[PDB]
DNA sequence: CAATGTATGGCC
DNA sequence: GGCCATACATTG
């Protein structure tokens, strides 16, 4: 079982398990070609360029409200979320 | 592995 | 309320 002895924690799978001890170096490699913010992984960075962007590429099927990241869009979902 | 999905919470 | 970073997951 992958763990992180700094954090006490478990991961399923190897892939978090060498990002997370990444991050515990503290290095940011992934930078912005914009702001120039620095990032842990290139995943943030991935999201990041959409502040940059604009595309608001997640849209609510009911109310054709459009957000940033899904995690927004799910949030939403639970304001729908109590009508049968 | 990358892509995609979920979850959290400070900040405006 | 949603933007936004951060951090974990499963899927292909
Ligand atoms: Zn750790
Ligand atoms: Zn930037
Ligand atoms: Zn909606």
């Amino acid at each position: 079982p992958y763990e992180c002895t700094l954090c006490n924690k478990t991961f399923t799978a190897k892939q978090n398990y060498v990002k997370h001890m990444f991050v515990h170096t503290g290095e940011k490699p992934h930078q912005c070609s914009i702001c120039w913010r620095s990032f842990s992984l290139k995943d943030y960075l991935i999201k990041h360029m959409v502040t940059h962007t604009g595309v608001r590429a997640y849209q609510c099927s009911i109310c054709n409200k459009r957000f940033t990241q899904k995690s927004s869009l799910n949030v939403h979902m639970r304001l729908h979320r109590g009508e049968k």
